[PDB]
């Protein structure tokens, strides 16, 4: 043929850089001067040239004792506050631990290492003051880091200088799900974090280094309740995130009901629908004990029919004694805001109920369970049923109900629901400098986010680098100081939603995530710049 | 230190290296990308409704990732109600993007479904869901059925390929984004109580169409190769297919489809969000098991006359020809007793011939009976039901064929059917899980291009594609997409080879079965290359 | 429309174009499936497939698919094929030339391989009508239909498609597979007539390929990764792998020997292959033995069986464990019974016993009248992966003082014969980590060490797998495009080979668990030149 065609069956195979790899894990320095854990690992040897994938190890420890406990899923992650690698001449790369989790949100398996399996993230109970409720295990916690984007390439080098990675710790309260039952106290005391940094060195021959490009995250979390968050200095960004966080300092972080390692939205309805039943349907000899003066418990007719107002829940138990009745809690958990207005009442939730009574174990089997039970229900803090917004009692569940509540402190909770589930922005606003950017009342922004990056758990995000990541310099939003255009201002308008609900009540948090651009420099020590 | 001593002597020079540990970055065509949503013009010319999104800015100097969003509203009265799963793709009918020059671009709705059958994410954002899949019953006329949703399909077009390298360049000319949708009867699930007349009558497509947009400066434009997808159906029950004008195929796609026209379209079951081949048969072995085991004091009523409800022994075996069927219920009243309907749906084409019984495919059935609600709480039930058992309409249960009567439910039962219309079905079954091709041959002209026994085409077409929804497909393309001109099939015009003519051999059904009468439809996908020519507004043209 | 703040953001420097691309004209070829028929030998009469493959139309190839038609199984008892049927069939698989051979894998190293793709997995055979345990009833009853299973044999000519395709210099290429036999892929209990199926079983295989015609070839010689395994003496914590002279990678794992076993196991989850559901399925099988409603004390039990009456109480206290057991609508004629030593194990005659029957803490059901048996709704249990995993002959071992099985004769009838010859670890799941340290030195010095799987933990990371090994990598630079880095070798200072030695935890010798034997794998990935210079050849790197 006479025209000039490009090889598709062979290939010139190029000889790389003389280089050998090796996995380097080495012992920190534990420091408690808020009294914060802090580790520091100091990385400085002639041979190790350049190093990449950091991933941190956790020596968790024996858990002996009584109570209800167990850590929360990915509990690796949720560990670390923030994270520091610097040289001689200051920071190089830092982020906080909610953003390296949320950079890490789509890797199955940095997730699986960092701490999810039944043994650590179910719900486990002591009986005696010596019986062991978690044995000790062991979690990796992968660090990811823009040295690991084009791995050999990427990687950050060592010009003969003292690299020091720098982990913070967030309090062991924040990693553990427990009850009242469960000492605490002492568990807090005793409880230290014992890691280990290990990284992937390369010994390099000769070799020629070249100046690169690196990505860095900056969060600004807005004050509680207000929907404005800006971000200042922005001159040279790739992308900027927002979402919403959940204040709990209002409550007593105690929760109903939690569904251990099992994490979908069913499971988390299911644990909570688990925990009602035992107070909602009760069998006893004559009118139900134990429960406050302010629950409504109504006996179930032939009919099987109890109408609470317009809702009609159907009962229906099979064996239940002669000497026995089937009672109905009508008013579980109640909220209203004034005598003469709408009551939200959990017990208005279910339309239908079925079961067999054991006589062996005095106790009701429930078969099937017909209700409207939603996320946000398994979501709601115990405070806010007893809140003083409510003209009512709240709480009309049994003392041995109330004491089976567990204590729910994970940093790394979004939206207003545990699952994420419900949207609760309205309408995005982002202005640069002083004129509009970006705005939108569908999540649009968050669909792309999700599409692009074949996720599952995406924000509203704006990207402004669909450049490739391999030999090119990120595309970003240029800033303009004497027009002004050097700043990010975010605003929100939050979902209305009705004042007799107790969610309303959960106090909001505005986190916008700015990537900004910086140049690295290995010339005179391993140093990074800002682009503006 | 830290590294081997066996590491530092084994490297501690006269070779060219390339470096690994480096690289020149490039400095990239500036631009700059926005999200950009628009509302359309609606049209119904029988009455479809057709989207019109025009797009034309001097600023927008290329585009890519089409999002089309579709508000469903709030669904109020009574029946049962449900949308099809990924209900956002099969509302579409056609999509077409074209230019002043003409059509740029066009898919089919089934077309577009299939390419984005392994977009997890896209499938979600389309409609995927318990609180818009699973079938709600409306109890009052003014009962909310469905709470209103916003649901996002992603019109997947070539433009998507390489991101930025592969996008929709405007060369300050108009590009037009038409949407044919499919009607609502196609995208909803419901039964006979459901008001489907006013609600056919009351819906309207409420669609808004987003892209990311690209304000590029001083953008080089160079001419481009896309490859465009085009279907062929053949006749109704016939094992053939021919696609015309074929001059560059990158690829062709093969698979079968069902044709429901001559029946009601109405199913006994169905299993709403949870779409696995088991949740499928549960549904169907739950909804005849209601009238399948009566406890009943004497012999039970409400059933026609041709129905034989037998009493259970004290064996507990009861005895369907060569069938045994083992049925024990507990907490049985002592003046009532157990029965087993032995005929509960049949097949039959001649007076005393073989029988097909849905009642002979179970072989035990456990449970106890509940005093409190009345009614009897199967534990387990060992049958033999297949997905295409589930996947029979109700229409060929009571055909012209049948000698016997065939549909022997109750009348309680039979009110439960429901209306199922979803465009997207392929094979024979619901799951698409029976191969009904037993010899596939592709033909280029009088000669044969391609011919198997066994789906090797569709076992390359998954690995490949890494697909678990695959159909047997013929690659000729396994260049690199985008840096080079794909690879096709040349054509011999002379000679005929100008077609490609697709004969199947469909596997030989007994007609005592039900699904014997099901009509198939085989479809034939031709995917041809063309060249994007921007000079003097955007173009394309056909590779001949 | 575009917004004011872009416009006015953007309205000399040299830019690459990001938004247009050049479209190259590619090398004239045209590609196609072709299916082959092999040639079956049996000359351990072990079963071997040939296919030969020469084309002067079929340039190169690549994507090598093993097709296998599986009978119809007629007869009596319980039969059901291992999980991924088709890769297990597979004992070795060499691609050969005229110069000899080109690659060659073991059936474990090529599934080891193809272990994240989830198609190719699913392919070989993984449904619930192929891997649940089907039951036949009549001597003519079918326990399982038909069926084909695709094996992908993964090769390095698949790596970056046609460009590392395998050419064909006018030379005959053979690909020759050899089967295991088909007791390894077959999971059946003694009911089931397996010296009939022994006999009568036949590998029917095809051997498919996308072939490529190409107009002009213009071959350039490549790089090729070979792997190689060593398997260590039975119970050896020390493997090496000699001529070790330019390796990319090199993995270590144990597999368990169940020859000292007559390979029956109590029970199987068929299909649902979850740590949860081996758990379930071994609880199951041990429930219709360990709690019992019969009048008057059960029967059928050996003589060495204690079955103690539940009290009035509902707890039955077996040494320190104590065992909570409820049952609803029990006759009363009729008493609840529990086997308090269902399944033993010590060493010494009065010393420490591992019970199976102390596992469990509570058990809660109801007695049916109509079909005269217990079902149970709620069971509070310790029952571990490595339970499920104990083979029956342990528990009937020498070793024990005791009878061990103490089932019913109807349990014991039950038990299933799995030869699966793919089973890492000493458990199922390969869920117990065995290895407590790791060494590896490449000749007398030490290259690599490790406490921690930390090596594994890379190797899950990197290649994004939850089913990886310890894996030292020594090539991070890219496939195809560059020359693989190697571990280079110094053969005058005697560093020519790789020497691995574990430190296996020790087990508790009273848990049946103990006398499973080990046996360590060390994989070793060797760098290899393709030269297609008269005929195809390819030349170990040194």
């Amino acid at each position: 043929d006479s025209i000039k065609r490009s090889n598709v069956f062979a290939v010139d195979s190029q000889i790389p850089t003389l280089y050998m790899p090796q996995y380097i894990s080495l012992s920190g320095v534990m420091t408690n001067d808020d009294n914060q854990a802090i580790a520091s690992f100091e990385i400085r040897d002639q041979y190790i040239t350049a190093l990449n994938h950091l991933v941190l190890s956790l020596e968790l420890p024996e858990v002996k004792g009584m109570g209800r406990f167990g850590y929360v899923p990915y509990v690796g992650y949720k560990c670390i506050n923030h994270v520091s690698i610097s040289s001689c001449n200051g920071v190089i790369w830092e982020i906080e631990g909610e953003e390296l989790y949320n950079n890490c949100i789509n890797n199955t398996i940095a997730l699986k290492h960092s701490g999810y399996s039944s043994e650590l993230n179910d719900i486990s109970i002591g009986l005696t003051p010596n019986d062991t409720i978690k044995e000790p295990s062991t979690v990796y916690v992968y660090i990811k880091t823009p040295f690991d984007v084009e791995d050999t390439f990427s990687s950050l080098k060592l010009s003969d200088s003292k690299i020091t990675v720098t982990v913070t710790f967030n309090p062991v309260s924040d990693i553990v799900i427990r009850d009242s039952s469960f000492d605490f106290e002492t568990f807090n005391k005793e409880f230290v974090y014992v890691p280990e940094l290990s990284f992937i060195g390369y010994m390099v021959k000769n070799v020629q280094i070249k100046p690169s490009f690196i990505e860095k995250p900056r969060r600004v979390i807005g004050q509680i309740n207000q929907p404005t968050a800006t971000v200042t200095e922005v001159h040279a960004a790739t992308s900027l995130s927002v979402y919403t966080k959940p204040y709990y300092g209002n409550t007593d972080n105690k929760f109903i009901s939690y569904p251990g390692y099992s994490q979908d939205e069913k499971d988390y309805i299911d644990a909570y629908v688990s925990r009602l039943l035992d107070d909602l349907v009760i069998v006893s000899d004559g009118p139900p004990t134990g429960y406050p003066e302010s629950a409504e418990i109504v006996e179930v007719p032939e009919d099987g029919i109890v109408s609470i107002q317009d809702a009609d829940v159907y009962v229906k138990i099979d064996n239940v004694p002669d000497n026995m009745s089937v009672y109905l809690h009508t008013n579980l958990l109640m909220f209203g805001t004034r005598k003469n207005s709408f009551i939200y009442n959990i017990s208005k939730k279910f339309s239908a109920i079925t079961g067999t009574y054991s006589d062996a174990t005095k106790r009701t089997i429930f078969a099937h369970i017909s209700h409207s039970i939603n996320i946000i229900d398994t979501s709601i803090p115990v405070s806010l049923w007893t809140s003083q917004r409510n003209v009512y009692n709240g709480d009309n569940r049994s003392a041995e109900s109330k004491a089976k509540d567990l204590f729910i402190n994970d940093p790394f909770i979004k939206g207003i629901d545990f699952k994420n589930k419900t949207d609760i922005i309205s309408r995005l606003e982002v202005r640069f400098g002083n004129d509009v950017l970006y705005s939108e009342n569908g999540p649009i922004s968050r669909i792309y986010n999700e599409l692009l990056t074949k996720s599952n758990n995406g924000t509203r995000t704006l990207t402004f680098n669909f450049t490739p990541k391999i030999a090119f310099r990120p595309t970003t939003i240029t800033a303009n100081v004497s027009r002004g255009k050097d700043k990010l201002s975010v605003r929100v308008v939050y979902s209305t939603m009705d004042v007799n609900h107790p969610i309303y009540y959960v106090q909001k948090q505005l986190v916008v995530v700015c990537n900004d651009l910086y140049k690295v420099s290995y010339d005179q020590g391993v140093s990074i710049t800002k682009i503006m």
